[PDB]
């Protein structure tokens, strides 16, 4: 076995000095560094730059990319069931058994859903045994695709670092027993999606590459109505749709604009699986600014929000403005809900910001439905905000 530790030492020497330095710090403060890596991209650009952990994040990200796997590789790691929207225990940590009912409940929870995974993670290439740290009843067994970065490193111990940046689906669950304790082993696969996170510049380059010629693919009517929408017409259009105007106060002029915009959005569908971000107001989830349920600093309010929305479909009667970037912006500075949407390839949509005028905007079609996979929370100063992991569904 001693060759494995020596091989980790060999990989260590592939790294730049600044990367080794970041790795040394990780060894000492892995918990907080990993935590930072998961939610770093939700802040303002100037906040990201300012953060004391940002430079080390960038070096460690680079370090992992120095060692890319040549074929697909299976990895093991433990995960809290909460990560997959199972907001209760599979079993208590002093129990040996997991009930068959609990197995079926977990299965029902994860079926046919994609879950976004992010941040640094320590993994093993081998099934954990007695002696290994097994802090949860849920063991992930994940297939990483070819060319994934994987960084073996020494700490008496040897570990392997990856950086997650993809969605996973759980294909099959199985009961396994280790040292008399029962565990759910979840067999999982990676589903890729273009996700620019905080790098709005690279996202912009993509958007323009893919939509600079979009305006010229539109009919005069479609272009006129798209231009109208972008100049400020969206207020009238979206309020009309939200209030059920087509039914209770019809406006055939507005209806025609809506039809043209929908058609414009279907003209050049989103060409790849794409992640986008919306800072959502309370009204989109049936709340108000004054609602006490909108105060996520209280854990009861998070639990209630999660119970209401996780697993459910969120419907928008109006057109949905999103960004290709996850950063906070001054226009929606105080909004407490970040909707993180995976757009399946072939979906209606367009990068509006390809038309000169205004930021980083992707518009999605009115009447769109989003399956909420998982809700997580993070602190923005003293304010808890939520990240809603959603999939656009046909």
């Amino acid at each position: 076995k001693e060759w494995e530790r020596k091989e980790a030492e060999r990989i260590e020497q592939k790294l730049e000095r600044s990367e080794k330095e970041a790795l040394e710090s990780y060894k000492k403060d892995s918990v907080e560094i990993s935590k930072y890596s998961q939610t770093r991209n939700y802040f303002y650009d100037y906040q990201i730059e300012a953060n004391s952990r940002e430079k080390e994040y960038k070096e460690l990200r680079n370090a992992i990319s120095k060692n890319k796997i040549d074929k697909p590789m299976y990895v093991y790691y433990f995960e809290s069931p909460e990560k997959f929207a199972f907001n209760k225990v599979i079993r208590t940590e002093n129990q040996n058994e997991i009930s068959l009912e609990k197995f079926n409940e977990f299965k029902e929870t994860i079926q046919n859903k994609l879950f976004k995974q992010d941040g640094f993670k320590d993994i093993s290439l081998y099934e954990p045994g007695k002696g290994d740290e097994k802090p949860t009843p849920l063991l992930m067994h994940l297939k990483l695709p070819r060319n994934t970065g994987m960084l073996p490193y020494t700490n008496n111990n040897v570990s392997t670092l990856i950086e997650q940046g993809y969605s996973i689906k759980i294909d099959k669950i199985v009961r396994i027993v280790i040292d008399g304790k029962h565990y759910i082993k979840a067999e999982a696969s990676v589903v890729s999606s273009l996700d620019f996170k905080d790098d709005v510049s690279k996202g912009d380059s993509w958007g323009k590459a893919n939509y600079n010629d979009w305006s010229n693919k539109l009919t005069p009517n479609e272009l006129a109505d798209v231009n109208d929408y972008m100049r400020g017409g969206y207020t009238a259009i979206n309020n009309y749709l939200i209030s059920n105007g087509p039914v209770n106060n019809p406006n055939p002029e507005l209806d025609s604009k809506i039809t043209n915009i929908e058609n414009a959005l279907k003209r050049e569908p989103i060409p790849t699986n794409l992640t986008v971000y919306r800072r959502s107001g309370p009204q989109e989830f049936g709340l108000t600014l004054t609602s006490p349920e909108y105060d996520f600093n209280k854990l009861e309010n998070i639990d209630a929000f999660k119970s209401k929305w996780e697993g459910q479909a969120l419907s928008y009667p109006n057109f949905i403005s999103t960004s290709i970037g996850s950063v906070n912006m001054s226009a929606f500075a105080k909004r407490k809900i970040v909707l993180r949407i995976t757009i399946p390839k072939g979906s209606p949509g367009a990068y509006l910001s390809a038309i000169p005028g205004y930021e980083y905007e992707v518009l999605l079609n009115h009447g769109s439905k989003f399956k909420i996979n998982k809700i997580d929370s993070y602190k923005d100063g003293t304010i808890t905000k939520l990240i809603v992991d959603a999939t656009l569904i046909p």
